[PDB]
């Protein structure tokens, strides 16, 4: 079946706990698969010690950015960019992943865990899966964003990897 992944994560160098994801690759096989693989690290880089970068109170925590840590950067296995696959998932609710962008097909490493239902990002961001548990480490992220997206706590991707 879905992919299932994880991200192990503290805050200002201590443990919130786990948040898992099941990945759609039914839906998005390729767009499941850049992040499956950067979790495992097995391309030889991923988002290992990474941090989430960018997060807004009643809005999303943003991540992904493993070569800039700032926004700027990423790449996918694939290459640097690469295209939106589809828009068939939507922007639901809370615990959406969805990936990040700078326009249409640009689409790297950054990606975003949503906090609410944001449905102006339909048909521009490529929603490819769901937290399956771990929402409370979630909103333990997010109310160490503002709404300039600065966190207040440094926020580490300390352990990723695959589950099944
Ligand atoms: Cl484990």
């Amino acid at each position: 079946g879905n992919p299932l992944v994880y991200l192990d994560v503290d805050a200002n160098g201590k443990p919130l706990g786990r948040v898992v994801l099941e990945l759609k690759a039914d839906v998005v096989p390729k767009t499941a698969e850049n992040f499956r693989a950067l979790c495992t690290g097995e391309k030889g880089f991923g988002y290992k010690g990474s941090t989430f970068h960018r997060v807004i109170p009643s809005f999303m925590c943003q991540a992904g950015d493993f070569t800039n840590h700032n926004g700027t950067g990423g790449k996918s296995i694939y290459g640097s960019r690469f295209p939106d696959e589809n828009f068939t998932l939507k922007h639901v609710g809370p615990g959406v992943l969805s990936m990040a962008n700078a326009g249409p097909n640009t689409n790297g490493s950054q990606f975003f865990i949503c906090t609410i239902k944001t449905d102006w990002l339909d048909g521009k961001h490529v929603v490819f899966g769901h937290v399956i548990e771990g929402m409370d480490v979630v909103k333990k992220i997010e109310s160490f964003g503002s709404k300039s997206g600065r966190t207040s706590k440094k926020i580490v991707i300390t352990d990723c990897g695959q589950l099944s």
